């Protein structure tokens, strides 16, 4: 009754697009050509809060990306619209754009865009892996879909230093992370600045579990993770980093040394029906 | 015991504005002991994001990150930890500081964003409309930009112009986007409540919401459009003026959301001038 | 004795062309004991180009710079000094391999320019046309592409497409400008002179022109198009082909400029390989 | 009976080059119609290239694509159709200007290349050094970039500065690079024959390779540099003085490409103008 944001493991490419809303006249022609074509494997769908607005409507648990006043930088660049297509090679996933965007306007006009490729079978650039404590499963679902079979989405760019990072001792890497680099083992011993550390699941009351499907990326802006958080609710990603970003108890991740991101969104996953995307609670 | 530079009558013919973000704090002394002796607010003038007096466990009244709008328009927060403003002649002696800056400011801050901007005929916006006309000028600008202590509270955006959309429409529909007529600059008194000058009328608030303004266009590899720059005694002018044009305070939205859109959102705090310089007291004592 | 992996195909399925200029000529020795340890032809093949060989004050036989042609299309020259071929698993490995190769071989070679090449729905170009149906294969690649001593000479262009013009011509149109269908990419033999396979059929050259192409689609900031790569034992086969293509032999120009165009042109020497690597003896012997 | 704008010294404080190509031939008369009644060689000159004369079946003496050296150096040859150089007031005049040109050139015509350019501290390179200083001045100017019927022939090349090595060099290993004294714009008898004024010097070829001169500094997403332009009633001059600055003449090689090397390179020929506006009669009969 969800959309394909399970499936594991992250498809070789990918392409993330970002729409803003410019003619809400012309918003009937971008759906009926869109919506179709939504089967939420090859193409999925996430709604903005801008778009809501625009249509004078609400979403139970919709909102903007939120503004956090720490020492480190989290952007709030909220669009009204995001694609994420997966596809076989970067070729078809650009032809793809190019229909999709002619499709959508002159109502949608792109906003932002990333293309996204796994690398080595699921890691990042630094060479760590990724997803490692993903919940899988029934739990999955438990922790990424609501009961109405959408799921709320959380979207960071971030981009890598490289060069500072990997120009550090090995054992310095792996206290950012907090897991080996050579073998992915938990560093019980890290300083609680780790990534780890910071994130760990089971640490926050209540449980902040959430799906990850974060891809690395590189054009133009630099390199690094494309991060893509699926909850059942915002609350998960939201405790995360209030306490990546030191709100929590003034200890800032040992991320923010090496990568930042440039932008922040928050999307709604509608769910599927029978007949297509269930846009029901925006159409009526 | 302000700046200055931010109330100089005309814009210069050449500016560059560099944000940097507070990536090493350890080494932020070094950095300071570099800046802040080149800070003349003349021909440089800095301010201050929340997060570097955030990362100082520090707090400056009036001084917040970028406001979050939940508007059917997009206004992105973008804050960054420090801005420089380099006013100067030619585009290459502002390429030339700008480096200079980098290696001085390195490596407690990184450049995160940089904008050249130029003023455009007499000061005029690419669209060709003029740029500044009801600005506050005199002691009337002291009073709107300018706070008790000395210091200001800026905010900017980077909008991005549709000017192939924009320009091609009739010369009647451009006009009741802006408000005025492009040909002769005069208020037209029966615009639709949308127009920006009819959103943003400065005795149009209570209490009044009057700012000095000097943006300024730009145009490169991101497009083109104003580099909007405002400057008050805090934030309220700003922000609810800018409520009112995304449509939070009547759901009436700005026309100019038909065109353009912002790319960046920030806010700053100008600390004022002592007689020996920069005064960043309340972010450097005990 | 040749770099095996000019004959491989099909073309892996991501790979990353780079160009290097020579600005620190005496600080060539660091360079090339960095480079040539892991020049082995498959994940790694090596051109040289003609400003490194004058440079040292050698020759090479068969070696000279991107021909200059004087016709109503444009083929720039834009020769440069070192051609490293990345050939690998996904783009984040070539990435980090570039950045490592850079590193390596500053200070004497500075990248000039880079490409990302990808394989499109198992060889096909971005405008769906099969790529490579009528490459020589078995004996007759290596009797095409690979001289006596085992070397092979490597013609490269960066070929610009406009893919919103082409696929909006009516589908009989395009396939006139390709020479072949695109439903079952049979060959039209009623197709006009003009169309890329008639002014490419490398039989219909005195002597015969074949060579060993290896293209692959690209995408970036500069746009879309194929990463053109021509192996010959000479580079006669291609300038020839090149020649007719731009209507220098009968007036006719080739179909592909109507939507195509290089914006790079480049000849490198691909040295061949011995039991121990890389032979680049006759550049540094004596 | 001349472009005027291209002796005018100094050059305006913001330019813009524009590089067209030629991808419909067939709808050129369109774009002609629109262009040339623009064209006045004072707010905007124009250059033809050989691709646009080789399209038309024609022919100009004098004119070829920009040539193909064999050096140990690179000099790209870029050559497009059409080159358009806006001169005006503000970079925002310009892009105007540039966004109408593209517009109106159209589908005749692509961009295929830009270039906004500026004057620097009064006339100088971004490296500090003055640059202008024994350009040919009056009717010497006149001699050297004008031919008979009124024409001349531009070699346009775009310099990127590697300004952070060469402003750590020491500044006597500066000097010796370009030739002069950055200080107070002296010449060094005693610089090392590779300096660029050493190489460069237009009396020290036979015949003499007199060229006018109208560089200014760039900046942009590929760096930073020098726009290089230069006038001559023919390309000897130019061609002559690159040949021996890339080594080709003697082995010695110019100091300049120790800092900074050319992206691109073209020849164009300005045609003359008449009472009534451009004169393109020798290439539309
Ligand atoms: C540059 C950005 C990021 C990088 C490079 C990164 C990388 C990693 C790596 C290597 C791991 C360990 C392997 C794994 O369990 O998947 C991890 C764990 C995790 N990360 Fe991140 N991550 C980034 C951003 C974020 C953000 C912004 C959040 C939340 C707001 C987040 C949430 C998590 C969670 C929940 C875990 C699992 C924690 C656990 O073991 O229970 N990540 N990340
Ligand atoms: C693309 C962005 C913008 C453009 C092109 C633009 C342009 C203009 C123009 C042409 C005028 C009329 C001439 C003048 O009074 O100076 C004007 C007036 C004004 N604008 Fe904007 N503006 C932009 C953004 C903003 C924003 C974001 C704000 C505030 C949040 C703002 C506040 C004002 C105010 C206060 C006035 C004077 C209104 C009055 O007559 O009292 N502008 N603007
Ligand atoms: C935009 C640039 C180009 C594109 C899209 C392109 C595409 C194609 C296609 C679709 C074919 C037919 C299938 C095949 O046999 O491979 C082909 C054939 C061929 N192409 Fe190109 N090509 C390009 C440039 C060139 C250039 C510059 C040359 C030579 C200088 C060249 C040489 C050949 C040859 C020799 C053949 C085989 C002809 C034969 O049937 O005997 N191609 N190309
Ligand atoms: C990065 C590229 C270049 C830079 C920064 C540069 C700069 C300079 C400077 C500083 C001078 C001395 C001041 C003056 O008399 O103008 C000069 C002189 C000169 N340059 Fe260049 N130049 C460049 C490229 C070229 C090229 C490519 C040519 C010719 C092909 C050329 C030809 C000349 C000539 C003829 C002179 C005058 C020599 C004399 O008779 O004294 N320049 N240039
Ligand atoms: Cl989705
Ligand atoms: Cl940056
Ligand atoms: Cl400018
Ligand atoms: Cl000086």
């Amino acid at each position: 009754f969800q959309q394909g944001l399970l499936l594991t493991p992250v498809p070789a490419h990918a392409r993330h697009l970002f729409f803003t809303l410019q003619f809400p006249e012309a918003l009937p022609a971008a759906l009926d050509a869109l919506l179709p074509q939504v089967d939420g494997k090859q193409l999925l769908l996430g709604v903005g809060a801008p778009l809501v607005k625009a249509l004078g409507r609400e979403i139970p648990g919709l909102r903007p990306f939120p503004l956090l006043d720490a020492a480190v930088e989290n952007p709030s660049t909220q669009h009204a619209l995001w694609l994420w297509l997966r596809g076989d090679d970067r070729g078809e996933l650009l032809l793809r754009t190019r229909a999709l965007e002619q499709a959508l306007a002159p109502a949608f006009s792109l906003a932002d865009s990333v293309d996204a490729f796994r690398h080595r079978g699921g890691r990042d650039l630094t060479g760590y892996e990724d997803g490692t404590e993903n919940p899988t499963g029934e739990e999955a679902v438990q922790a990424a879909i609501a009961l109405d079979g959408s799921s709320f989405v959380a979207f960071q760019l971030w981009k890598h230093d490289l060069q500072y990072f990997k120009a550090l001792p090995q054992a310095e890497q792996d206290n950012i992370i907090g897991r080996r680099l050579s073998d992915n083992e938990e560093l019980d011993d890290a300083p609680a600045s780790a990534h780890v550390k910071r994130t760990a699941q089971e640490s926050f009351e209540p449980e902040a579990f959430m799906v990850r499907r974060s891809m690395p990326w590189a054009d133009g802006r630099g390199a690094g993770l494309a991060f893509v958080a699926f909850g059942k609710s915002f609350d998960a990603f939201e405790v995360q980093l209030r306490r990546m970003s030191g709100l929590e108890d003034g200890i800032i991740d040992g991320l923010y040394r090496f990568s930042r991101p440039l932008t922040g969104g928050y999307y709604w996953c509608p769910p599927m029906s029978e007949t297509g995307l269930d846009l029901s609670p925006l159409l009526r």
